[PDB]
């Protein structure tokens, strides 16, 4: 009850109209109506129009006992009635936690009261579509594990993810996370998922281990601008034909693109450079990629590991950028590379007694004209003296 009189002295409402609906039009089972945001204009018998605050006993037809897709809620004042629609979703929310999802509903629209989705909340769900609500902050482990879900709409408030959420989501065609606040895409997020397209947010800094493992339908991937790290086997056995990644990438873990049978290009973009002496493309990163013809190295990488393109024969030209300071044993060995351009005025260092950094049948190594002798006298590089020339 309001402390002060609300109605005008001497004037009675004759009619009213809903000018703005309540902000909450989606409810969970057992939730109470929330009229916040409702704007009513009353026509009074003194000719003056006035805002009307609806008192609780004036509502009828609202009931959150059972799922209802469209429920008519009526406002009754001065024998006059106006109605609006609400949806009672087949879900239970207790202290902001999605505690229950009811079966037999192919489209789930979550209420705004959902703050977190717990572990396995939609696991094995035989549903088609989920609209995640604004206000959702986190999603728990295996939340959609082996769901038949075809579409998931993500909210701008989504901040935190646990692991294996879309593992075995064979029908999830697209995951548009581009408008979320995610800084990390966790390990095994899309293993065996049918994702054809995954749009990542500008806030993303890390891609977890096996995040896109066995994504056979993923056509391409654009790694967003602020990503620093690509985890162990992040794209192992993915169907990706091309990868775009920023020049700020400092870690590409082992076998990150292992056995991608349709991968043809790895290209870089951006002018942001992150300094870190540990920045490395880890061993056998693109082993088992027989269709790869182009491999751009992130301009923030310092170290090139063993067998980066192991067994490949279609990359015939390679550019090593000026930021590379170290090349390990057999880095580009077991390849079909014929032409390498090493851009560093200062040669990358080689510490092994037996290097095999490039194949025996390499044709030429092009280095800056002012550095030809620095390369020819250097450990490792001296093994290819008769193939070194200027650019
Ligand atoms: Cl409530």
């Amino acid at each position: 009850s309001a402390e002060n009189p609300a109605e005008p002295v001497g004037a009675l409402l004759e009619d009213f109209s809903i000018e703005q609906l309540p902000a909450k039009t989606i409810y969970a089972l057992g939730e109470n109506i929330d009229l916040t945001g409702l704007n009513v204009t009353g026509k009074y018998d003194d000719g003056k129009q006035r805002p009307v605050k609806v008192t609780p006993e004036q509502i009828s037809g609202f009931s959150s006992s059972a799922p209802v897709d469209k429920q008519e809620v009526t406002i009754t004042i001065e024998g006059k009635q106006k109605s609006f629609s609400v949806q009672i979703s087949p879900v239970r929310v207790e202290n902001g936690v999605l505690t229950e999802v009811l079966k037999g509903h192919n489209e789930i629209i979550l209420p705004n009261s959902v703050k977190s989705i717990p572990k396995a909340a939609f696991r094995g769900s035989q549903i088609n579509k989920v609209v995640l609500n604004e206000g959702l902050q986190s999603i728990g482990d295996m939340a959609f594990f082996n769901s038949t879900v075809q579409e998931v709409v993500f909210p701008t408030t989504l901040e935190q993810l646990e692991e294996n959420i879309f593992y075995y989501c064979r029908n999830l065609k697209k995951a548009d996370l581009s408008r979320t606040k995610l800084t990390k895409l966790p390990a095994s997020t899309f293993v065996y998922a049918g994702v054809e397209e995954v749009l990542l947010p500008a806030t993303l800094k890390e891609i977890g281990a096996q995040a896109f493992l066995k994504t056979s339908q993923l056509k391409t991937i654009e790694i967003p601008e602020n990503v620093r790290t690509i985890g162990l086997e992040a794209f192992r056995e993915s169907g990706i034909t091309t990868v775009k990644l920023p020049n700020g990438v400092t870690t590409i873990a082992q076998r990150a693109f292992y056995y991608c049978p349709e991968l043809t290009e790895v290209t870089t973009y951006g002018t942001v450079i992150n300094e870190n002496p540990e920045a490395m493309i880890h061993p056998y990163c693109l082993e088992g990629c027989p269709k790869l013809t182009r491999f751009d190295i992130s301009k923030s990488i310092r170290i090139l590991g063993q067998g980066l393109l192991g067994g490949n024969r279609k990359v015939t030209q390679l550019t090593i950028p000026a930021n590379v300071t170290q090349i390990n044993f057999s880095a580009f060995n077991n390849t079909g590379i014929k032409e390498v351009m090493v851009e560093g005025i200062t040669p990358p260092q080689v510490f092994e007694k037996v290097w095999y950094g490039f194949p025996d049948d390499i044709t030429v190594i092009r280095v800056p004209a002012e550095s030809v002798e620095k390369y020819k006298n250097a450990n490792g590089w001296k093994d290819f003296t008769n193939k070194i020339t200027a650019f």
